[PDB]
């Protein structure tokens, strides 16, 4: 990230071995589970593009996924160039934000300018866009296949439903009319009848309590 | 969280890897035991709404609970909007950090007078966590050791539940998880609690 030195100059603070190891381990242990995306974002708080590239490079497996990610990154960089024609410092182009044609010092200059040109945050946005695609792709189930079954508690079924909906779906804000109705429809008849009796506008709190 | 520069300016202090991991681990190990509430509040000291969202979003399992929490949050945001008509002032989703930027949140939180959006949002979150603790409250037959719950924490819950409600201790062993159960069974009958806890330490 960025830090200020004894001479007052803004300089790079190298990313920490604790952060690197935490990141490498999350990926080893959780692969492209949906919760890896918030985790990557938090671990990369205040990263320059160089730092972001450092983090992406430490992934050892998943080379197909990492290639797909490069593709998405190049697509966003091209869209940036399309929307930002080039006529303080010089203006960053797409590949500069992605850190492949920009120097660390230039990145620091952009990020710490007044007003700041947040190339670290812009690049992170592109990366998470690509990561989300991968999370979606690696989801092996369709919400539809999540049905309650025989002697599974309602709570466990809701757990699986929203876990799956976080995967085959981009992110965690889900909960449409569609999803509530699907949620009820895929419960077993006992619960379904209880929930239907609840009337529309039932909270998930009320739904879980009723079926407890 | 938030910190001031020597140049006077309020800036963001990134949430630490140690804090992030501690949170994720507490949830993995303790599920929705009541002591999750104090611990969350400690871990989130001085948090901006962005940080609070980071903490909630890094939770991977327990998606029923996390969905309920979103529901409670949206309810409090709507109640905020009901009591704070807008004529800048933060709206509900701004306090919940979904429609406000970090810089805006920092501005509100460090203004004079402060609009403590971090504290307001934390209040909503703990309200929702409390609902979950209440929901997952087992009333003794429904106290069974969790997958990755430390044995000590499980025994705490077991005797706390017995408190609210070889007889109970039989059930204690029976309701322990497979890994610990194997260890305890090998211990032989008449093992003291100290011995059991050391064994599964």
């Amino acid at each position: 990230p960025i830090v200020q030195n004894l001479q007052g100059q803004m300089v790079h603070q190298a990313i920490s071995p604790r952060t690197l190891n935490a990141w490498v381990k999350v990926v080893e242990e959780k692969a492209f589970s949906p919760e890896v995306i918030p985790m990557f974002s938090a671990l990369s708080c205040g990263a320059t593009p160089q730092d972001l590239n450092e983090m992406l490079n430490t992934v050892g497996g998943h080379q197909a996924a990492m290639q797909m990610l490069k593709e998405t990154i190049n697509e966003e960089a091209a869209e940036w160039d399309r929307l930002h024609p080039v006529h303080q410092m010089r203006e960053p182009r797409g590949s500069d934000i992605a850190g492949t044609t920009s120097t660390l010092q230039e990145q620091i200059g952009w990020m710490t300018h007044n007003p700041p040109i947040p190339v670290g945050e812009i690049y992170k946005r592109w990366i998470i866009l690509g990561l989300n695609k991968i999370v979606r792709m690696y989801s092996p189930t369709s919400i539809l296949d999540i049905r309650q079954g025989p002697k599974e508690p309602f709570r466990d079924y809701v757990d699986r439903f929203y876990k799956t909906l976080r995967a085959e779906q981009a992110s965690q804000e889900v909960k449409n009319a569609a999803t509530e109705t699907l949620l009820v429809q895929n419960a077993n008849p006992d619960c379904k009848t209880i929930l239907k009796a609840l009337g529309p506008g039932a909270t998930l709190e009320e739904m879980m309590t009723a079926c407890q």
